[PDB]
């Protein structure tokens, strides 16, 4: 698995699914200077990356992230968010700041699926945090049928979790969900899910979401 700042500058979207946030993190947040002296002596930055190290707020490196124009660039500062901003590790967990900052943001204006069907494994997932490992099955096809007869309430249930996991992994991820979303890419957008949901086993959650926004994307209209 070479690493995302190892390889070339032509790189498909496809490639930068595996230098998203929530697969390079691990379970700690080192200094920036410490990551510089590590990414260093793997000849994996130079001196003149040592700008991109300087402190920031999370939300600048967040807008540094979702406006570069430079491949390179835009893995380094998500290299740098991921291993260095310690709030970040709670989104492999299921408590936190910024767990409850997407979550009361999905439960807050809610899905329209959750109004008439309060009991769908999704809906106790959102609101009662319960019941999210079968979030994407669904029993007799009940959902589906929901949804193709109220369209509306679909593209708003779509547009709200594609808004939540925006809002959750901010920075490169958020700028793939975007790009697919103009792209009308389904395939590329189930790849991505699936890999987040390799990397964060550990948030009840968000797995549930990540299920659920899959299995929307199945229903395809
Ligand atoms: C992220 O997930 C995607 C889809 O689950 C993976 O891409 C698939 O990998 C298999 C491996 O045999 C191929 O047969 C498929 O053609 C690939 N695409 C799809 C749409 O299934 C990918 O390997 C995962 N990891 C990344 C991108 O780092
Ligand atoms: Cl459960
Ligand atoms: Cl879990």
């Amino acid at each position: 698995d070479e690493d995302c700042l190892s390889k070339d500058i032509k790189i498909t979207y496809q490639e930068l699914h595996n230098c998203i946030g929530p697969k390079i993190m691990g379970n700690t947040c080192v200094s920036k200077n410490e990551l510089y002296s590590d990414l260093f002596s793997k000849n994996l930055v130079t001196e003149y990356d040592k700008k991109y190290f300087e402190p920031d707020t999370v939300n600048d490196q967040f807008n540094k992230i979702e406006f570069a124009q430079d491949a390179h660039r835009m893995i380094l500062l998500e290299r740098i968010l991921y291993k260095t901003e310690c709030e970040m590790l709670s989104l492999k967990k299921n408590s936190g700041p910024y767990n409850v900052a997407w979550r009361t943001y999905l439960k807050n204006h809610n899905i329209d699926l959750c109004s008439r069907h309060n009991y769908k494994m999704i809906c106790q997932c959102i609101n009662t945090h319960s019941m999210c490992k079968n979030t994407d099955i669904d029993y007799n096809k009940e959902i589906e049928t929901y949804y193709k007869s109220n369209a509306a309430a679909y593209r708003a249930d779509l547009n709200t979790i594609m808004d939540t996991l925006k809002t959750a992994f901010r920075g490169l991820t958020k700028v793939l969900i975007e790009n697919y979303i103009e792209k009308d890419d389904s395939d590329a957008l189930k790849a991505l899910f699936s890999n987040i949901t390799d990397s964060v086993q550990d948030n009840y959650q968000m797995i549930g979401i990540l299920k659920f926004a899959s299995k929307l994307l199945d229903i395809n209209l």
